[PDB]
């Protein structure tokens, strides 16, 4: 099926816990995959202004590891719950993609999660200003703007609202789209 096929593709790129023990300042992000209307979508947040890191920006759910977390996947799930109300029975973590090195002392670990069809986001306004979906296929033919550095613009056909997706977030979106959608019969 569609979801079984996504999982089987994603498992081929799982690095596991290989880089998880190194002595960095550690953050995790959840890349949440949602099936709607026969197709896969990624869920994004718009971060609240009040926040420490990346205020006002489009980002995946995520944040800083704390002493309660059993492992880096636990950080990603804890933070997704706090930001959009995603509960643990509502997500299956399928793999750990290549981590992102930043600022010489920081490592950000991305996890891909399949989201239950009955989940509905409850934006926590202390953390998140907005939550939106983008079809995964968009990232194969995005609308690109140069600010030189590349920025995607996505307009939601439901309401005409435009979002700007850039940086690590845009890079990880393209990666997931390639893994799942490359070389597919129609
Ligand atoms: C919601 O999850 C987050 C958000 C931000 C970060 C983060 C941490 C340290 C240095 C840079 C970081 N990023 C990554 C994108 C832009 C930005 O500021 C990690 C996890």
């Amino acid at each position: 099926s569609m979801l079984d096929d996504a999982k089987a593709r994603l498992r081929k790129y799982d690095i596991g816990g290989k880089y998880s023990h190194l002595p960095y300042n550690k953050y995790s992000v959840l890349l949440p995959l949602v099936a709607k209307e026969g197709k896969l979508h990624l869920l994004f947040t718009v971060r609240s202004e009040k926040l420490r890191r990346a205020p006002g920006e489009v980002c995946f759910p995520g944040g800083k590891r704390d002493p309660t977390d059993m492992d880096d996947a636990a950080t990603a799930l804890r933070e997704a719950q706090e930001e959009v109300g995603l509960r643990p029975h509502q997500v299956e973590v399928v793999c750990c993609l290549v981590p992102c090195l930043i600022d010489t002392d920081t490592l950000i670990t991305p996890f891909v999660g399949l989201i239950d069809h009955n989940f509905q986001a409850q934006p926590n306004p202390a953390e998140v200003k907005d939550v939106f979906l983008v079809p995964l296929a968009y990232f194969l033919h995005p609308q690109v703007h140069d600010q030189i550095n590349h920025i995607f613009e996505y307009t939601n056909p439901e309401d005409g609202v435009t979002y700007q997706i850039k940086g690590m977030t845009a890079n990880l979106a393209v990666l997931v789209a390639f893994i799942i959608l490359e070389k597919k019969p129609t």
